[PDB]
């Protein structure tokens, strides 16, 4: 167990080290406080939800109460104040429901939980794992009956999101992700994107207060069993968001091999409103690995900090690893993102910008490289301790306690509710 | 030497093979006639131009030589096409810099285009100049550098307007900027805001759309500018749509495994027009001669199947000096044409119906069979009908041009 | 229906166009009929096998007799004579078996079928979809019980292979693919590959007649749920094959983005014995799409043909698409491969090589590009007709008849 | 300026943090001392060399003395004991020489400098920038006159390397890199590689003691103007090295998009003798950017120390950036590599290995991620200070002084 006075001592030394290069470590920690991460609920129960009925880790959540407890446990090890992303299938009601019959009140459970937990809520319509998914197509299906069903869900997703936003007093980002596409090479690339354009326009048609909710649109290059064509491409959705004055969702695992998603922000913000940045680790495909401190995460976080885009960018976690402790998964990803944000915030950005404007690329290379071995860990440790979360390896103690007390017994416990 | 009667025989057999699956070979050839390729002048003289004075012999060194080489290439490319000029191909006895060019400096090319019977497209030259400061031009943080290149940009529009008025054919004025960083930048925002402001100033003075319209060409990375490109594909698609201008897709300028044929159907619900630069990247932006490969096949069939040709200008953009430079044009142009023609020789309306009905079996079988249908016999007929040599035969014309012209330089 | 006179006509015109550039179309077709393709049995029944009993196309095979009939139908529409790959889980027996208790006689069904069908057989041990797959590891597992189990199966794959080869009088290529790897970033990359080296050496220890069987070893870059580290890498297996004088398996789906597997042949053969070339279409991952005529297949086929490597290269199909008629999948993939081989064989290779030796890169570019629009289709159509298979679209009639009479009735 | 007592106090605190997770910082720094980096001479003078006399940062070296002084300055800012790589075109002689008439004594200047400086030397034959490069081919050219010329150079590279090895009493790694290939798609892939095999075998024919020199073979996926085919492929050279019992050169910039060269070590060492690891940063192609602390470098260094391959792996620098202070370029790349090696050496590797063997992938993910924010910087700073080099930003002062006193006065 780290000693709190050692953390405080190491922080004063680091603060001095940074002050000597014109960086204020107190101000950097204050900046990190103001960046809430939207923790995805579906990592807790392998995206089962509650609407419809292998070497994976024990302790999967099977009920609202279980998932809520698991997210509370994860959030108690993530320093600061954050948000939670819900999916439509996480509706809590005993009334018989389908995706086109959900009502705002079906999320009262999550509204009450979020108020008592002190987090905001983001929302995702569920356009997958349903018999109305016809040949991998939903909203942009050539079948009018299939299209009309999913348009109904899409409209309902806004109604729910508006209601949640009104009750919490915090704007709900309503994210749209559609599987729509083909496994093999299509003949017609145009007509599916025109069907999508018209169906999306119909979904966002009825006005709702922007203070309560706003829609984001999430593209993808390719998915399993849908590899050759994605109806909702990144180009289609950036165009759609700018044109219809909505948010654009950038998921870090959904782009080309070698594609740096941190390049997109400064090409979008001269034209568009806001982004939903979904941090996710792709390993040679859209594998949805837990977020770690790697090149991609470091570039995403430093690009948002350096160019001042945080107040127009929502940061969400989107990954799914059931092979490890599901609660640990959230905490690794959240801490990875926070410490990368913090490292970016501990740079003398104004002086570096100056040197770069004067084409002093020598200084820029040297300093950026020296900063990677500066004592950013001491500032991170201080941030963890100040927000009553365990430091470094110490949070494994919390995970072992949660495994003994909950996760390793859960499977044998009778589910109820 | 292929016998015309053999071409005619093969064509009649192919015509019947295609008619049996509801494809009209005569109509397919009429469709191909309507697609002019914009042949880039700079392949002729390794992008030297005329403004600022182990490769294959016979490089063009003068306007007349370059004009003669383009005439030779066009004579071996069936149908009617266009030529792309760079600003540095100005023809004048006057002392010019990129900020002092005048429209009449291109009278030479207007006259040549009229006698050759081709339209002209234009490119501002924002590279190979002392005023390129740290690989930046219009979006340079130095106002002296920015103002110089803004003057050149404005002049590129005035030149393009003048050419368009004289030819009575709209000149597409393509903007490509090297602007970016070799290594990792701190500020990605400000360069792109400087670009936005500069481009807006360049296009400020209204010019008739009947004479010219601007297109904007993004890049992922170039040599010595690998880490950041100010003018990104996203920046320019957004810029084109918002400013009601054309977007330039160069097949060589995207990510590994990136399929540029995906972009058309995501652009046209929002945008006005495309300039599609066919170019072959070999593991980087290598500007290899266009060949019949997956990329070209997908580009051409995507434009044909979704009926985007009337809104897509097709230009060649490559540079290979290791081979006969005139041959380079003909290989690239013929690859593009035969690929367009193969796409036009599909029963597209029936295939679309099969696809709407989720008959993915029929789609796979038929698209694979069409790859070995006799599309070559329709291509050969198109070549012959338009007074150009068939197959290997045009190598005779190259060897004669080498002997009589190129090898004598 | 295509008119056979039409085909014969178009062929004679093609024959002359090719003759004019020093290519013999009759000779090219003779070369093609000497290239057997190893048709994978598992496309027919979604790799279910027989050992351990939503937008999926109808008519899936459920029994040996059904799978046998489906492969007979597919082969009937593929011109020339070919081979079939079995997996261990395709054992046909009424006896209680696990992967470590399989007997050669359990493959008597397939030997009898192959002799009647007139095809050779290749083999694959089944190192997946089993409770003894522990944390995605089999032969190279750190758990000795798991190792021993999979080592027993490895040895049995060789024994079965030897028996099939003896009975058929044609060499059985016994292909080893293992899923062994880690989902996330490993600490120790060395020890797993040392465990694999030791285990493989144990599996191939007991000598078996080469005339009957030889082993091939199949690497992978990454798989679903095993993305970060593959124990059996391409580098590992090329080194293992060369050093233990075995075959190396190259699957066209299992390499890096932009990786051209046709580059590997000429870098292997100065050192190595033979290759098992598995044609498979990756679409942005190891997606096992049906093989089509694309840059990869064209480069694979022309690289084998131009450099004379066919006599040392076994060509197998490896793909799994259940979204389309499963019998059609076989025929599309096989015809695409043969088409692409034939186009390679229809080039003036000796003259092009001389042009290249003299650095005449102009002639090489012009000619290779012109050959892409030469009437190779007319020669392919002739090959199809000569070997009593339908021409072009026509074989769709056979699929519709097989759907009505057999597939749609299951 | 950093205060030595402040570095020492921060080190003692870090020592304690690492001791508590079973890591010995003092031992970790001793392990780092034993990894010499082979600093490439050609970054100093834009690969001009001296043999054939004939936008960019000022102060390029133009003479042996200027280059020697620049490498001395760079080494003075890189903590510990390292090596220098020479190219054959860095011959120092007033005699009229071609690449096929170089003599060992032509390198006496560099032997004398290395003895003075207290560093070992590695060597590279120069198979580029010469009229005898015919259609981008050298050793494996279809022209027997071209082949024979370059084979003469290849034999001479071994004779030079043996001589240097003897004089310095330190084995010279003689690295072979050939541009040989095609710009566009070849018809015949087989024959070029059979020509290469035959030519390499003739080059290494004459026996020389391993004690003085051993050959390494460097492959490439593609180069500028040689994009479509490389005769000397990675597969060809790994097979060649294992077969002929020589070293295999892995250059981090010469592989496919997304390729992780750190994967290759554990697939090589069950079969082969040794590696020459050229650290180099590719940015979307073989761009030869200065090495920085990124995923690739972190994976290369941790893969070598985790699996205990350092005693069989020579680490060399290979990059060329003339847009920045050329001496600075060396220090950035060397320090990136050392701090990355050091971080990997500061992990509880035995415990992590045990956890992994026991399939505790939860613990492995948590711990590896926590280690990335442990105070490795305080250990790095201690290593820098202990070895009489400036800490953190401080060495920018030395660069500015060297610009003022030496570099900016040259041009
Ligand atoms: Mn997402
Ligand atoms: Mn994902
Ligand atoms: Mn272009
Ligand atoms: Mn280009
Ligand atoms: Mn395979
Ligand atoms: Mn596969
Ligand atoms: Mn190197
Ligand atoms: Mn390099």
């Amino acid at each position: 167990m780290v000693k709190p006075e050692e953390v405080d001592k190491a922080y004063e030394v680091a603060k001095q080290r940074y002050a000597e290069i014109g960086v204020d470590t107190d101000a950097a920690m204050k900046e990190l406080e103001k960046v809430p991460l939207s923790v995805h609920c579906w990592q807790g129960d392998d995206i089962h939800g509650f609407l419809f009925p292998s070497g994976n880790y024990p302790g999967i959540a099977r009920t609202p109460d279980e998932l809520a407890g698991d997210m509370h446990e994860a959030l108690s090890l993530i320093p600061g104040k954050h948000r939670v992303q819900l999916h439509a299938i996480y509706a809590v009601t005993d009334k018989k429901r389908d995706l086109d019959t959900l009502e705002p009140e079906d999320f009262d459970y999550w509204i009450d939980w979020a108020k008592q937990e002190g987090v905001g809520l983001d929302f995702n319509g569920t356009f997958f794992s349903h018999p109305m998914v016809k040949d991998n197509m939903t909203v942009s299906s050539p079948d009018p009956k299939v299209r009309d069903f999913w348009i109904r869900h899409g409209k309902i997703s806004r109604e729910i999101s508006n209601y949640i936003g009104e009750k919490l007093g915090s704007q709900v980002v309503n994210n749209f992700w559609l599987p729509d596409g083909f496994k093999d090479n299509p003949i017609d690339k145009k007509t599916p994107r025109l069907r999508l354009l018209k169906a999306l326009d119909e979904i966002i048609k009825d006005p709702l207060p922007e203070k309560n909710t706003i829609e984001s649109f999430e593209g993808k290059l390719f998915g399993t069993g849908i590899e050759s064509y994605t109806t909702g491409s990144h180009e289609f959705y950036q165009n759609y968001a700018i044109s219809r004055n909505k948010l654009w969702t950038i998921d870090a695992g959904h782009f080309h091999p070698t594609e740096d998603v941190s390049d997109k922000f400064s090409a979008f913000f001269p034209f568009g409103k806001g982004l939903f940045m979904h941090v996710s680790r792709p390993v040679r495909w859209d594998s949805d690995h837990v977020v770690i401190m790697d090149d991609a995460l470091i570039r995403i976080t430093r690009s948002l900090v350096r160019d001042g885009y945080l107040d127009r960018t929502h940061i969400g976690l989107d990954f799914f690893d059931a092979t490890i402790n599901r609660v640990a998964a959230w905490v690794v990803g959240a801490r990875a993102t926070q410490k990368s944000l913090l490292q970016a915030m501990l740079a003398p950005i104004d002086q570096l910008k100056k040197d770069e404007l004067n084409a002093d690329f020598t200084t820029r290379l040297i300093e950026t490289e020296e900063l990677k071995s500066f004592p950013f860990g001491a500032v991170w440790d201080k941030f963890c301790q100040d927000h009553n979360t365990p430091v470094g390896f110490d949070w494994m103690n919390n995970i072992h306690q949660y495994e003994k007390d909950v996760q390793f017994k859960r499977d044998a416990k009778l589910v109820h509710g």
